[PDB]
């Protein structure tokens, strides 16, 4: 089963949002495909998760993009795999994982043209939104 999304005065919180796009400096960029994250990965992961687990009442949504260069459909589970990612290292470092959601949107907000595979390096980020 799963528990009624009605919280009273549960959700609305600090802003942790702008808190962890302060030290993310914006979109989760990688630079790793068909490989997990190797040791010396990223401070900033271990950072986030210090201000998820401030507010632990919150919910996080973590939503992964890719370039629309690729076959549509395998884009979802793919952004969905790199969601993830972020969210074993913040349920690792102590944030709860029942209230972190990984989602995989493949594209949607596309940052750069997928003319260049540059800019698809680009859309392929992840981004963790706070609700």
């Amino acid at each position: 089963g799963q528990a009624p999304p009605g919280p009273p005065a549960s959700g609305p919180c600090a802003d942790l949002q702008s808190a962890i796009n302060a030290v993310t400096g914006g979109p989760i960029a990688f630079g790793n495909d068909g490989a997990s994250l190797i040791p010396a990965d990223y401070e900033i992961l271990n950072r986030v998760a210090d201000k998820l687990k401030a507010c632990p009442d919150a919910r996080v949504t973590i939503n992964g993009y890719t370039d629309n260069t690729g076959s549509e459909g395998i884009n979802i589970p793919l952004s969905a795999q790199r969601a993830k990612i972020v969210a074993d290292y913040l349920v690792a470092r102590g944030v709860a994982g029942d209230h972190i959601a990984t989602v995989g949107l493949g594209s949607v907000n596309p940052i750069a043209s997928n003319a260049t595979p540059e800019g698809r390096a680009k859309n392929r980020r992840v981004e963790i939104v706070v609700n």
